[PDB]
């Protein structure tokens, strides 16, 4: 007789087949999550021209590290670099999972009201002025933040708009689809 294989080593080899194609996909989508993600990054720094552009992603410990970012050549790059909670308090995590924003023209301007602390740690980015929005899973995910490095920069309201929009849509995509 014959047929041993049929149910034995080829549907066995079969079932591995469908995973393998499965597997694939879910990697590509990964990829193709980052890609989007980092042409937000890049485009959004074209076309702000800001001095570097990035998406931080917090943990639920409170630490950091930055997922995306599009650096002008003259500035430091955040992209390998992780921080502890004390960079971004866990109270300050929760305003922004609530919607905080900011939008400031000149972080060295004693009105802008930044700890001592945080000012020196933006010097080690050369940077002058900072927009930051929330990305939301409500519990904060991250930050879509654009910077200024040569100069002050009054942020104009749209900008502070469509940045919130663009990582209003990051939380949708991080919750609704699951992705
Ligand atoms: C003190 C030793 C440390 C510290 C304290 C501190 N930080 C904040 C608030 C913020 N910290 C950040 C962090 C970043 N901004 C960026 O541009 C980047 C990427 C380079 C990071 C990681 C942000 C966004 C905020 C929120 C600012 C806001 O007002 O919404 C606070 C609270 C606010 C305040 O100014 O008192 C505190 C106390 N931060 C440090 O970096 C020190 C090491």
């Amino acid at each position: 007789s014959a047929g041993l294989s049929m149910q034995a080593e080829l549907r066995q080899q079969q079932q591995r087949v469908e995973l393998f194609s499965e597997v694939t996909l879910k990697i590509r989508q990964s990829l193709q999550l980052k890609e989007i993600l980092h042409t937000t990054v890049t485009e959004v720094q074209r076309i702000l021209q800001a001095d570097r552009v990035l998406i931080y992603h917090v943990l639920p410990d409170g630490t950091g590290k930055t997922i995306s970012e599009s650096v002008l050549p003259d500035y430091p790059t955040l992209m390998d670099l992780e921080f502890p909670q004390e960079v971004f308090p866990q109270e300050y995590q929760q305003l922004y999972a609530q919607g905080r924003v900011r939008a400031i023209a000149d972080v060295h301007d004693p009105t802008a009201g930044l700890a001592e602390c945080l000012v020196e740690f933006v010097d080690q980015f050369h940077i002058k002025a900072k927009l930051i929005v929330p990305i939301v899973q409500n519990q904060l995910w991250g930050l879509l933040i654009a910077h200024q490095c040569d100069s002050v920069r009054q942020w104009v309201d749209f900008e502070l708009e469509l940045m919130q929009q663009l990582a209003d849509q990051i939380s949708i995509a991080l919750s609704q689809a699951q992705l």
